């Protein structure tokens, strides 16, 4: 099958926000709100704030998937490449296979569904600290988009799901990720050819 990406608040006006990091040659990570993508070098940090207008129950949690943004490639399972794979960089949590890794957070939960074959990776949803309006969590991606034999080129999505503690939906937003060597100028490049 294919993952819904259709954003949902739902019942806790559930969203994610991005910080505002330009788009010097030098950036590591940074958001295009023209292209709802993420620009990334590979395996740095990749902030995501969760919004909500409400605090959700105890139990629920946040998983992140990707999939393939074009429809002929959505049924194909999104993995780290051969080469990726093998490299042996695991945090000693994430399975190697995994392209979403968490950062700094003990408790994240690592998935290889036993139907779909699909890896996400899902945290307990945390409310927001004293002085602090949103949650954020670090994310990494471990392959480049241009890595062969992996997603080759293809653009992906990351697909961002609050769920009870069953599993069940409770809202969902997504954003297009490039995983790439200089994210300040292909976002600048993109956002050109957009205009
Ligand atoms: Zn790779």
């Amino acid at each position: 099958s294919v993952p819904s990406q259709k954003t949902y608040q739902g019942s806790y006006g559930f969203r994610l926000g991005f910080l505002h990091s330009g788009t010097a040659k030098s950036v590591t990570c940074t958001y295009s709100p023209a292209l709802n993508k993420l620009f990334c070098q590979l395996a740095k940090t990749c902030p995501v704030q969760l919004w909500v207008d409400s605090t959700p129950p105890p139990g629920t949690r946040v998983r992140a998937m990707a999939i393939y943004k074009q429809s002929q490639h959505m049924t194909e399972v999104v993995r780290r490449c051969p080469h990726h794979e093998r490299c042996s960089d695991s945090d000693g949590l994430a399975p190697p296979q995994h392209l979403i890794r968490v950062e700094g957070n003990l408790r994240a939960e690592y998935l290889d569904d036993r139907n779909t074959f699909r890896h996400s990776v899902v945290v307990p949803y945390e409310p927001p600290e004293v002085g602090s309006d949103c949650t954020t969590i670090h994310y990494n991606y471990m392959c480049y988009s241009s890595c062969m034999g992996g997603m080759n080129r293809r653009p992906i999505l990351t697909i961002i799901t609050l769920e009870d503690s069953s599993g069940n939906l409770l809202g969902r937003d997504s954003f297009e990720v490039c995983v790439c060597a200089c994210p300040g100028r292909d976002r600048r490049t993109e956002e050109e050819n957009l205009r």
